[PDB]
């Protein structure tokens, strides 16, 4: 119906009063639903913006349930999941808007709430809502950039914005431009991985991820999704994959995890963002800053360094013997199905950890102390740096090396399994001869990156800004379309059904050497996962880069688990070219089928919304585990069903357009 | 003529450009003084924006000089004076608007530069030109927290003032409270001291005394005003004695001084404030930061701090030797009289400094070390935090700590000077022989302090905000109306002239004593100092606070010296002890012919050294004020009580 459409005005403008009037509609409020502030000239407001609007809404007066503790939480404050008290508030905004049986009082409760909540709140308990209930599915949520370009742009920006939409008419309005690599200069050299930490493309992945995979609210209100604890362990574990090629190609070494948290945090990092919904900016952490015991009274945390190390060497334990145990006192076994799953779930901290007081809140509590060593008992009345916010935690350098640490605290689990035999990963009658790659004007096996601009219309972000068109441009890494071709032989006499298994990782270290199979199987970068059917005989198999599961389109994020940037799918390489091994499996899909009906949908990739994940295999599966006796590198692991090829990467420093 | 007044209208609304229209009035500006953005769009600018103007100002166009330099410094950049580079830029433009002919060009030059160039720098520069140029005399220019209020407001309240605007039609527009005691909680003991760090009015007379008295290299003339090295020594040295009093009525021990740079700094702070201009906010400081050595490429600033710390050890050794070195190699001795004037100027570095190259840049420098904590070398790309301003710099704390420093070097020298003798501070025939204190409705001898709400209007201040009027509530520090009786008799026969000088210190120490002389002379400020015609025998003099000499009025620093509302301590709830100290000194000796406090524009009416009777050390067998006296001089205990509760204005 129509209500479905009129929720979406909400995001629209989100600190404009909700009377003001959104698009080319207005709501038609309530007296009651008016702000105290705004109540006693009520008959002064309605009249004075109901013009210039097409169409007028109705809102009907209802009970609305007590708002005190979504209330709690200030106006002018920034809002984090991460904190202990944001998400008891959050949760039970979730569950007033998620409890209105109808999409009709669901409009009422939104439109009279949005005026009193945090807005930054506010639209994660909305998104959340809208995103699980039955009767708003298929809805396409504003882009998060829209609402909220201020986590996601230079505050420069802002009186740019304000200037040339006071002073130009519409329609002669130049686009402006976004900065790019403006959070550091060329002292630091971790300066160079702007096009990867500051994109906005893997920080709206990132957000994303996190809405339709929470670790906290109810096991019904989503957050008993099928091996989310694998997904959270792997999504974030490829995140570093990406990020350590990104390092390689850079002239770097790969990222140095947390040791340990007494000693200083070498790398600093000055966001520049300013929250024009908290008013001020989020505060910068300085280089050999310490980490510090928090006594955060307002926000509800009281936490010690201490409190951090107790939970690390209790999962390191239960890690090595090799099973946890549960509140109750019984014990839960990690083996090779389920293993990952639970360490995951334990390790974030979700609702569904076996033992939440035992083993702690480990990841989530790391995020806070690193976003507060300039403030960690309040007495300066400061807000938390950017890792404190999920939105926001990935533009740091130190995220990278905490999910670092968090990674090796995994693998510390997954070289306790058993290696793949090879007679596990053989596929009987199935073998792979060779794989390419072939972009248009380009020598075969190679791919090309560079620089493009791309416009997002920021309009429905830009509060009490005249109205009208807004268009930012943003420059961020591309790749070349390109395609791969694999000669895949049957030899059975049957049909024969396959998933095809696409990595990429270097070929060599940053020392120059081919690199071993226990250092490479932790590099490779997952670049597509398909299904295929073979005819008896030869087959020739191809497929585009745009068809990557892994991958979401363009303009899905402007207009894994969960979708990567198209834009981001290849390393950037070197102007020289940096080398790589592309690697191919095909696995006997009938061990990996998960027997289920889908069509598919995602954050609005097939999708995965439905109950169960779609391969039984682990994920990473060829190389998350040790490799068996007598392999040593990638050319002696491959079985008849997989192939590798030497593919190089060549960067060009240069600005293609969109078309 | 009506050439002044349009200058004035400059001011207004800083980031707007000028073709958008000031006041009831709008310029016509040429196509050649459009800017490259919207000069190919003019054609639609000056005829949209013409429109419900009373005036339309014509402007005639020159050949203009060369604005590389001025457009040097980015337009969404931060300036400050402290600086080398800003320096060197400021006085280049200084010099553009000062070498025009009529005030038709300064017109002319101006209209066009304001749209290219920093506006932090472009107020600065005409502010200087203007105030200190010929045609242009008695001017009143704009309060700065008018034009640029993001450095006196917290960030929070634009976004409140934006909304407050747009939504609501002007005369039902609500009053905006501007936030106090908010950069720090209660677990920072320093949170109390909101009420003088930062309040709007010590922050305006620290910024306007900076722009009558600069040391920037300039033109000598400008910078060359009579005892400016003294005045120097003497304001600042009065900052921390009023600073070191409100500690005091605030449960905290005196400050201290800033011992050595190697050490960390205890107390951080955030300043809450985000420039509008920048579009950033300004960078705190973490507690226990350290300072670190400066590579600032862009900034030109390449200093150690092992050459901040050599600087030190020579004016230390100055001092001692009692005699500096010009560049020449001669030797210029540091007398009783312009002894501490010299110092000054080399402490600072003015240029009036005898020899900048060997006694350095050192305060300046040190406020530059102090701000660039958590950026040093600029691989954060982050500008200066809240001390790297004159404008801001009194927010942070460490501010009167490293003050409180460049005192005691100065102290040092004062130390040497040889005592005032009983001769030299008596007035033969004069006996002062008793002075009070009397407010309406409270005992005499009492002064009374409260919170105060005044309302400012910021509104040309409010760039790309909707017209019309933007009221933003203060609330600070005030004192009930006082006047001071002094009874003073002649026995000379002849009418006598005096020079009446009015001192309040605290009165006891930490053990509950009454405060030895050494430690009680240096926590003295200045209350008044004015000229008195005293008749043989008996004369009662009568002074209001509001003529005190070292004030000026409310109304001045809203739209100068300290302000008025500020001239008392805080006090305590349960009374604070002071003694209140007048002395009558022979103003023939004084006197200065010739046809204020800190700031005065012709030279200095006094010939006796700033802070007069307590600069210098006690002469022997003086131990305490009580014996210090002579019959000329009277001591009077008063009370100090504060009530917290907000009075309104009327
Ligand atoms: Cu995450
Ligand atoms: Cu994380
Ligand atoms: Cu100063
Ligand atoms: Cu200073």
């Amino acid at each position: 119906m129509n209500y479905k459409k009129n929720l979406l005005l909400l995001y629209d403008r989100p600190r404009e009063p909700i009377f003001m009037g959104k698009g080319k509609s207005v709501f038609d409020v309530p007296d009651n639903y008016l702000t105290d502030r705004y109540r006693p000239i009520g008959p002064e407001i309605q009249n004075r913006f109901g013009e210039l609007a097409e169409e007028r809404i109705p809102v009907r007066s209802i009970a609305l349930p007590d708002l005190r503790i979504p209330m709690s939480l200030g106006r002018q404050e920034q809002f984090s999941l991460f904190i202990p008290r944001h998400r008891k508030i959050a949760a039970r905004l979730i569950d007033i808007f998620m409890g209105m049986r109808n999409i009709e009082e669901l409009q009422s409760c939104a439109v009279f709430a949005r005026d009193r909540i945090n807005p930054y709140l506010f639209n994660y308990a909305l998104s959340v809502a809208l995103l699980h209930r039955r009767d708003t599915k298929n809805l396409d949520l504003p882009s998060v950039v829209e609402v909220f370009p201020d986590k996601y742009v230079d505050s420069r920006v802002f009186e740019q914005i304000r200037e040339e939409a006071t002073v130009v008419p519409e329609g002669m309005r130049m686009p402006i431009v976004i900065p790019k690599d403006f959070t550091a200069s060329d002292l630091d050299e971790e300066h160079r991985l702007w096009y990867f930490r500051e994109d906005i493309g893997v920080n709206l992945h990132h957000w994303h991820w996190h809405l339709v995979y929470p670790f906290e609210a109810s096991n019904r209100a989503i957050v008993d999704k099928d091996r989310r604890g694998e997904l959270f362990y792997y999504m974030h574990s490829q995140l570093i994959a990406r990020y350590n090629f990104e390092r390689f190609c850079n002239r770097l070494q790969r990222v140095k995890r947390l040791n340990n948290l007494r000693e200083p945090i070498a790398e600093g990092y000055f966001p520049k963002l300013d929250s024009l919904v908290a008013s001020r900016t989020w505060p910068g952490r300085v280089d050999n800053a310490v980490i510090k015991d928090l006594n955060r009274e307002l926000d509800q945390i009281k936490q010690d360094v201490s409190d951090l190390e107790r939970w690390i060497d209790r999962i390191y334990e239960a890690v090595h013997q090799g099973y946890v145990v549960d509140e109750s006192g019984n014990r839960i076994f990690l083996d090779e199905e389920k293993g990952i799953d639970i360490l995951g779930n334990i390790i974030e901290s979700s609702i569904l950890s076996p033992n939440r007081q035992l083993y702690g809140d480990m990841h989530n509590v790391g995020h806070v102390f690193l976003s507060y060593t300039h403030d960690p008992d309040h007495r300066h009345l400061e807000s938390f740096g950017v890792m404190g916010d999920v939105a926001t935690a990935m533009r740091d350098p130190v995220f990278y090396r905490w999910h670092s640490f968090i990674d090796d605290i995994f693998q510390e689990h997954k070289i306790k399994l058993p290696a793949y035999t090879k007679s596990q990963l053989t596929y009987e009658g199935i073998s792979v001869t060779g794989i390419i790659v072939q972009s248009e004007g380009a020598p075969v096996n190679t791919l090309h990156t560079y620089w493009q601009q791309s416009d997002v219309d920021l309009s429905r972000g830009m509060d009490f800004v005249p109205r009208g068109n807004v268009f930012a441009r943003f420059t961020h890494l591309q790749h070349a379309p390109f395609q791969y071709v694999i000669q895949i032989d049957n030899t059975s006499d049957a049909q024969r059904m396959g998933f095809v298994r696409i990595f990429m990782a270097p070929k060599n270290d940053e020392r120059g050497q081919p690199m071993l199979f226990r250092d490479q199987r932790l590099f490779m970068v997952e670049m597509d996962k398909f299904l295929v059917a073979l005819r008896p005989g030869a087959n020739r198999i191809r497929r585009r880069s745009n068809e990557s599961t892994v991958t979401i389109p363009f303009e899905r994020t402007f207009r894994c688990g969960c979708g990567w940037p198209a834009h981001m799918l290849v390393p950037k390489g070197l102007p020289e070219g940096f080398p790589a091994d592309l690697f191919v499996m095909v696995s006997n899909y009938e061990d990996d089928r998960v027997v289920q009906d889908l069509v598919g949908t995602c954050n609005d990739y097939c999708g995965v919304r439905d109950r169960l994940y779609p391969d039984r295999k682990a994920m990473g599966f060829p190389f998350d585990r040790l490799a068996r006796t007598g392999v040593d590198r990638l050319s002696n692991f491959v079985t008849p069903n997989m192939a590798i090829q030497s593919v190089n990467v060549i960067h060009i420093d240069k600005t293609v357009p969109r078309t």
